[PDB]
């Protein structure tokens, strides 16, 4: 997250860190959202490669022991059937991971709330992006969980020539674009928490940003719209 501030360690309990084994050590690669004690929602492009993955819940500081972490392996990866690695702009950047074990819920580990199917947020709705991703374009990962205010930018506008144009679809949500705050490499798969009816629900899964840079004016961060996949999500967790 570029232009963010450290989050209180118990503000976003559904946030998880997706990591892969590099030889003998583990490295953070993406974010994700705990939606079931044994299910995690993330971006399909985060699990495109065939590597060994593990999920960490109740995490705050990646390099320090917080005394609240839970490490669990991933036994099943269900990528959306229409996902195409070479065409992220086509959408469908979403995947579901069945964890090898059910995590224990507590003050630092909670389930994220999903929106009602087909829900569209009004332009400029209040949302927050969270993650341990790059704090600067071509920079380095954040040690502590970062958060940033990132209001939505509706489709009509986001798909206009002055913004993303035809690269953005109605199955995506755009947020930010003030040239100061944004998601960045390492935040992918993470949540876009939006305040609706006095409650924060996960309306997006971080998908991509501009090739020019992370924080670019008129180039908001693009997210997979969760409300457009509610049926698919339930169908998967119902038969797996
Ligand atoms: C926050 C998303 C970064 C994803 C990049 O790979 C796209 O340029
Ligand atoms: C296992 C801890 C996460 C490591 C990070 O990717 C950077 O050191
Ligand atoms: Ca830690």
């Amino acid at each position: 997250v570029v232009g963010g501030t450290e989050a209180q360690r118990n503000s976003w309990p559904s946030q998880i860190s997706l990591q892969y084994r590099s030889g003998s050590s583990w490295a953070h690669t993406c974010g994700g959202t705990l939606i079931r004690q044994n299910w995690v929602m993330t971006a399909a492009h985060c699990v495109d490669r065939e590597l060994t993955f593990r999920v960490v819940v109740g995490e705050h500081n990646l390099n320090q022991n917080n005394g609240t972490e839970q490490y669990v392996g991933v036994q099943k990866i269900v990528v959306h059937p229409y996902w195409n690695t070479d065409d992220v702009a086509a959408g469908y950047d979403i995947a579901l991971l069945r964890l090898a074990q059910s995590v224990t819920l507590n003050s630092y580990v909670q389930l994220g709330v999903l929106p009602r199917a087909g829900t569209i947020l009004a332009n400029n709705s209040p949302c927050y992006i969270t993650g341990w991703g790059l704090t600067r374009t071509n920079g380095q990962l954040a040690q502590t969980l970062q958060q940033a205010y990132l209001p939505t930018v509706d489709y009509a506008i986001c798909s206009s020539s002055s913004y993303w144009g035809s690269t953005v679809k109605n199955s995506m949500v755009c947020a930010g674009g003030d040239g100061v705050r944004s998601g960045c490499q390492g935040d992918s798969g993470g949540p876009l928490h939006c305040l609706v009816n006095g409650q924060y629900a996960v309306h997006g899964v971080t998908s991509f940003v501009s090739r020019l840079g992370c924080n670019v004016t008129r180039k908001p961060t693009v997210f997979t719209r969760v409300s457009a996949y509610i049926s698919w999500i339930n169908n998967v967790i119902a038969s797996n």
